[PDB]
């Protein structure tokens, strides 16, 4: 079925076979999908955790002074393969291919004053 | 079937029969193959290992002084048989025909203050 | 398949399922179909007639002075 209805903070993935390219897809609308493509699956819930809270995602986006998303002609997102991503909090966010999800919903690394952290 | 998705940051052989030549295609077409050609393989990873993190290969490619990469005129890749070749990190690259992949995904060697390294 | 051989001076037609919209194809290249396409028919050669001979078609494109074509 071409119709693809997306509650309103989540996202889903699409390979376009023409141009032989995933993407992202984001918002309440139900972006029904085009002749070429293929929906990768159901949709998800935005990645999200709570303030004082963290997450770890492999493979980030690149991004400028602006932090704008730096798209590629071809149709892939940009991707620092061998780097990592961590995040505490912000707005909700789609999960952008080719990323891989590994830490989440984690608790901040509370530290209580008579103990310490070491470090390498 | 003629038609050969590629996703964005991979990789694939070759073989064009007809000048009897091998070569790595890139990049996120679906590069269809030609009459005189014959794909080696499914899609795969570009070689890729993290910051402070190494890998080694066989048989590196020359390159100049803008490491250029040197095409034969023939279509082969130029290649240093006899010699090796070694990487921390840099952007993601397609695998050369001809090369022999070896270590890969190794973590850089930690040297901890009390220890040494003797060598040969 | 995919593949589509064209015959240097031939001509196919195909439907962009995606756009919906329908596309000729002209010259020797064996323009390979992409996903969201699909082709209409084999290829065919390409209506001619001889000098002093003459043929009339249906449906005509628009042209400009250039009598350039107005996609």
């Amino acid at each position: 079925e071409a119709i693809i209805r997306i509650p309103p903070y989540h996202y889903i993935h699409v390979l376009d076979q023409n141009s032989n390219v995933s993407r992202v897809e984001v918002g309440p609308k139900t972006y029904i999908r085009q002749d070429n493509e293929r929906v990768l699956f159901a949709p998800v819930r935005m990645v999200t955790v709570p303030p004082r809270h963290y997450c770890i995602v492999a493979n980030p986006v690149s991004r400028d002074t602006q932090s704008s998303v730096l798209f590629d002609i071809t149709g892939q997102v940009r991707l620092r393969h061998a780097d990592q991503e961590i995040r505490l909090a912000q707005d909700p966010f789609p999960l952008y291919p080719g990323e891989v999800l590994e830490k989440d919903i984690t608790p901040l690394q509370v530290v209580l004053p008579n103990t310490a952290l070491h470090l390498k």
